DNA sequence: CGGCATACG
DNA sequence: CGTA
DNA sequence: GCCG
């Protein structure tokens, strides 16, 4: 077992479901409290267990697997031989935990700011908004809209929202094209936002294109909130007999560029921050959603496909339905 | 020990 | 600071 | 927290 994500594939759905959980658990926590490093490692450790093609059910089987020294090892040994950890569950119960959760989910609200509410003593979200001088205009489109937020996204949701996107992007920039990225490129079924991405076959047409874009999905009464190449909104979904608000992102970029933009804003993000570790670190190049540069010859490699970065870092080509590490 | 992805709004 |  |  190869030691980045990026070397292996991760398919969606797997055989180590509930220790991959646990570890994520404890990946969220360390991220509640700062700890990027320990929030890595745990992220890592549960990934590997995605890439297992069969269940761990002996602690034997972690011994060779990277990620798993003596912290991730006793985890799993507690949920093996007790069906619970009794750290994990410490955490899910925990006050701290538990609010950072909800003020991190909301939209406009980060650790950071989490954190400093939690401080002060707020959690809850009635006290949030018993507060409306404490927000920005962001966090409180995030906030009036948490309940749908937080309600899972269809893949035919998907399929409707891309069709509108697509109308108003024809009247942007005929022949500008729309393609769906994030998670449900990666063949999820349910998801909690949309990313699409727009570009035009004539390099420089796409400039000053997603303002153009947005104001015309505006004119439409499609979007419930906005704040250019990237835009992460609130959409009006229509729903039998209502609607409901969707977060949608949107990102323009240049055709020459279209392949590491697709990359980037297909994730998964711990395979998308392995991929860029493994480029600088193992390769000696630089990785971005914008291009791969190498930093000795002062060049720019011209992908043409995804396949074409991945031959490039030396690396097996992955389908978008294994990068879910 | 140092390092942990890398951008844009 | 937030977003991905 | 773990790797190199
Ligand atoms: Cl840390
Ligand atoms: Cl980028
Ligand atoms: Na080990
Ligand atoms: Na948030």
């Amino acid at each position: 077992m190869p030691a980045y994500a990026c070397q292996r594939p991760t398919p969606l759905t797997h055989h180590n479901t509930g220790l991959s959980e646990a570890l994520e658990i404890l990946a969220e926590a360390a991220g509640f409290e700062g700890s990027e490093g320990r929030l890595l490692t745990f992220c890592r450790a549960a990934s590997v267990l995605k890439a297992l093609p069969s269940p761990v059910t002996t602690l034997s089987q972690l011994q060779g697997l990277p990620h798993f020294g003596e912290h991730s090892s006793r985890v799993v040994q507690e949920l093996l031989e007790h069906g619970v950890c009794e750290e994990v569950e410490r955490v899910r119960r925990s006050e701290r935990y538990q609010t950072m959760k909800l003020f991190t989910q909301i939209f406009g609200v980060g650790v950071k700011t989490a954190d400093r509410w939690y401080r002060e003593g707020l959690r809850t979200l009635d006290d949030l908004r018993e507060q409306p001088q404490k927000l920005t205009q962001q966090q409180k489109a995030g906030l009036q809209h948490h309940q749908d937020l937080s309600t899972p996204v269809l893949r035919s949701d998907v399929d409707a929202l891309q069709q509108v996107v697509e109308e108003a992007v024809g009247q942007a920039l005929p022949g500008a094209t729309v393609t769906l990225t994030g998670g449900f490129r990666r063949g999820k079924l349910q998801g909690h936002d949309v990313d699409f991405l727009i570009t035009h076959p004539k390099e420089g047409q796409e400039a000053g294109l997603l303002p153009r874009v947005m104001c015309r999905l505006q004119d439409q009464g499609l979007i419930l909130y906005h704040q250019f190449e990237r835009s992460f909104c609130i959409f009006r979904l229509p729903q039998p007999g209502s609607w409901k608000a969707v977060r949608v992102d949107l990102v323009v970029a240049p055709v020459s560029q279209f392949p590491f933009a697709l990359l980037g804003w297909t994730g998964s993000k711990l395979f998308q921050r392995e991929l860029r570790r493994f480029s600088r670190k193992e390769k000696g190049l630089w990785l971005n959603s914008h291009g791969l540069f190498d930093p000795e010859q002062k060049t720019f490699f011209q992908a043409a496909s995804e396949e074409d970065i991945f031959r490039h870092l030396g690396l097996e080509y992955l389908p978008p339905e294994q990068r879910n590490a």
